């Protein structure tokens, strides 16, 4: 039936999300091995974490040209082997290498990993926004998207299971085995990746200039232009805070009480992994499901308004209190923030970009919005740990706060898409003039 295809798109998101966010769990292990006394150098850590998102935009433009030039049959398999191969190179950095060289190895691998993650990313959204043509398209897009939560959660679960498996060996003095742990964290993605590879198998300028002419004509009208403006702005603005925080969740949990001077190597990695699992289990993950049950009841806009403005509050509390109040209150607010990312702006920007636009131009408008998002992701990703050193963590969280208020403001540019057919509205718009 139609069901099996949406699951396959789901496992595509799951694998993309796992590979993206697992770097947050891998980085503190790389620190313990290759930079035990100092931290990972700020610029190198930022480059390593932005790498996958940088490749992600290169992927969907490149796999876009090839997919348009020679059709969908050209791309469907090749994107997945690229992330499999990129996973294996990343997994197998020479252990006898110098720390900066190991880091540079992983960043480059993660760019190519990103290029593949850039493959199926918008194509899993289109297949069911085109297919459904029903009020329950939002509940469907949201169900596919929720696999981003499971990607981050399973990575955290994999991490505590892995560390607690190495418990006795680390306690008995074999401290280099954390170099084997971080390879297992990346490597375990290969199990669904190979599973899915097998399941997936078992006048060009004249046309482009004609589509460009329709696109420009469409988005040169205000009530049509602002919907593209608001779609680009909302996705751009939320990804600054969202990927800034989530690619560095282990870093924030370290000003909060979860990193300390007490305890040994196991005690360190294990409470830090304990902090990560709490946040994603209690906040990051359930937010997707609160959205799932309410988008086709409350509407998309009311959920972004709430999402931006609620995550703003907890960012302001973090920014104001992080250096001044105890662990507990901060851990709660940080979890509340994560909850209202996914019960809110992060989930709705994705749906709104897929739902706003009539099909005759939907491909570009969704692509331009997704590209705008990745731009916001790479700014914070490229600079988060550098700013944290130049201006401090509280000052960065004040920046994230401001982007949430701008997101709230920009959401007024959008039409509510709950229950609307964008092709019909385009249709009456035209029969009306
Ligand atoms: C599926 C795609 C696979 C991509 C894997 C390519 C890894 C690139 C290897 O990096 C190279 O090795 C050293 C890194 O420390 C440096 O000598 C050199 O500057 C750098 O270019
Ligand atoms: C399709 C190309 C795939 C090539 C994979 C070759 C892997 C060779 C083994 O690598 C080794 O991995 C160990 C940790 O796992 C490190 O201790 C060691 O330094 C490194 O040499
Ligand atoms: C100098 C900055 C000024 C920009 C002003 C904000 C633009 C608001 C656009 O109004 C729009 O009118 C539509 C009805 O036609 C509503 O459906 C939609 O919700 C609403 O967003």
């Amino acid at each position: 039936p139609q069901i099996k295809l949406v699951l396959l798109a789901g496992v595509g998101f799951f694998l993309d999300a796992y590979d993206l966010f697992i770097i947050n769990q891998v980085a503190p292990m790389l620190a313990q091995v290759y930079f035990p006394k100092t931290g990972l150098p700020a610029q190198r850590q930022d480059l390593m974490k932005a790498a996958a998102n940088i490749g992600c935009v290169v992927g969907q433009v490149m796999f876009g040209v090839l997919g348009d030039s020679f059709g969908r049959k050209f791309v469907y398999g090749k994107e997945l082997i690229l992330i499999i191969v990129a996973t294996i190179f990343q997994m197998s950095a020479p252990s006898h290498w110098d720390g900066n060289r190991v880091l540079t190895w992983i960043t480059i691998c993660r760019v190519f990993l990103g290029i593949g993650i850039g493959g199926d990313y918008p194509m899993s959204a289109t297949v069911v926004s085109d297919r459904a043509n029903i009020h329950r398209r939002g509940t469907l897009l949201c169900f596919i998207f929720a696999n981003q939560g499971w990607g981050s959660f399973v990575g955290s679960l994999v991490t505590i299971v892995t560390i607690s498996g190495f418990k006795h060996r680390l306690k008995s003095g074999h401290t280099h085995d954390v170099d084997k742990a971080w390879r297992i964290l990346i490597g375990l993605s290969l199990i669904p990746a190979f599973g899915t590879l097998y399941q997936r198998l078992t006048g060009v300028i004249a046309s482009k200039k004609a589509h460009w002419q329709e696109f420009v004509a469409y988005f040169s009208t205000w009530n049509h232009f602002r919907n593209l403006l608001g779609s680009m702005l909302g996705w751009f603005l939320v990804d600054i805070a969202f990927y800034g925080i989530n690619l560095n969740q282990s870093v924030v949990l370290a000003q909060i009480g979860f990193a300390g001077k007490t305890g040994d190597v196991y005690d360190k990695l294990f409470q830090l992994a304990t902090g990560n699992i709490i946040v994603t289990a209690l906040g990051f993950l359930p937010g997707y499901y609160f959205t799932l049950f309410l988008i086709d009841i409350v509407g998309r806009k009311k959920l972004q308004f709430m999402g931006f403005i609620m995550s703003g509050l907890f960012l302001a509390i973090l920014a104001g209190e992080i250096d001044h109040i105890g662990k507990g209150p901060l851990l709660a607010c940080f979890t509340f923030m994560q909850f209202f990312f996914n019960f809110g702006a992060n989930t709705t920007t994705f749906i709104v970009a897929a739902e706003l636009f009539p099909t005759r131009i939907r491909a570009s408008a969704h692509g331009i919005s997704a590209a705008a998002g990745k731009c916001g992701a790479i700014l914070s990703s490229l600079v988060f740990n550098q700013l944290k050193a130049k201006i401090g963590t509280s000052a960065v969280l004040w920046i994230f706060f401001s982007t949430c208020i701008l997101g709230f403001i920009s959401t007024f540019l959008i039409d509510e898409t709950m229950g609307v057919d964008p092709d019909e509205k385009d249709l009456e718009e035209r029969r009306a003039r």
